[PDB]
């Protein structure tokens, strides 16, 4: 029922490729950045490096700041509360919307995009994959991994020094001086 | 809006890749398989083949028989009702759960699996993909594209040549003489 793996002492991921497994609700392998709680049920060491897949769920309010992925490809797809997702097509084009729960959106790679929880625990489904591989580990390695459960109380904010390195190591680039125009 | 693509007249899938886009519930490329209606969000055109993202949704009691997917493999999260997923590892070991919303099940290639919706429109969310490219436009295949919304009025049959046809196109093996020996389902209990 229990495993250990490279990523925790503890798990309910399996260490070895190829076996099945069920996680309850919750109980993936847990991070958090800032106010967020980043749940991942599913990761490359399960599908020889092909997709993987997680939940990231937060406070009202909670921003996930524009950035881009080079090599990566992302859902984003609502089961609680409502979240906004902004984007930028390769052309400069820009649109916005707010996705409540079984709304779907998606984000070719180099595409800015970024979002909003709009509700208190707002939950998006992710998946994140492309010719580079996953990445799910991204969000522990800015943050920190977890093992309680629930938002983290307080927010988790990485050192400059992550800032520096770790996004890049994840096909994450941040996009600090883009601008919205969606209103 | 919405778009011409090379699967459907109408759908709000972009034809071409590199393309941003929202779809609201229930509104992406829907097929009927039997009971079932599935409802493909993003397909291998958008991801460079890599992955997928489709729902699954029926009726109570619902049966998907056993089959199995040499290169593929399969994300199973439930977003509504109960579903109960049944898997055989490699060495022949079988286990199921009565999975609920919030809840995860994985299966990995080569690993006979089947699952049964234990509440009227029970709802998964699933990813199917591998290696070998992605799978999702099986269920249209084998069953048919649809255009209305909500499940099928009446069960899609695939006729049995599409059964040993469809399913080599894509990475589907069906096991209609596997026994579940989990208890939950008619076979033969440990
Ligand atoms: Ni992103
Ligand atoms: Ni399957």
């Amino acid at each position: 029922i229990e495993y250990a793996t490279r990523h925790r002492a503890r798990s309910f991921i399996p260490p070895e490729p190829g076996k099945p497994y069920f996680i309850e609700k919750g109980l993936g392998d847990r991070a958090h950045l800032f106010g967020d709680l980043i749940t991942i049920y599913a990761g490359g060491e399960q599908t020889e490096n092909t997709f993987n897949f997680f939940t990231c769920e937060g406070p009202k309010g909670e921003v996930i700041p524009a950035h881009s992925h080079a090599d990566t490809y992302e859902v984003f797809y609502i089961t609680q509360g409502a979240v906004r997702l902004f984007v930028e097509d390769l052309e400069g084009e820009q649109h916005e919307k707010l996705l409540t729960p079984g709304d779907f959106g998606f984000v070719p790679k180099n595409c800015v995009h970024a979002y909003r929880m709009e509700r208190h625990h707002s939950q998006v489904v992710g998946v994140a994959a492309g010719p580079g591989g996953t990445f799910e580990r991204f969000f522990e390695s800015l943050g920190t991994p977890a093992e309680e459960l629930g938002l983290p109380v307080r927010p988790f904010v990485p050192e400059p020094e992550k800032f520096r390195t770790v996004p890049e190591q994840y096909d994450v680039r941040f996009r600090p001086d883009h601008q919205w125009h969606t209103g």
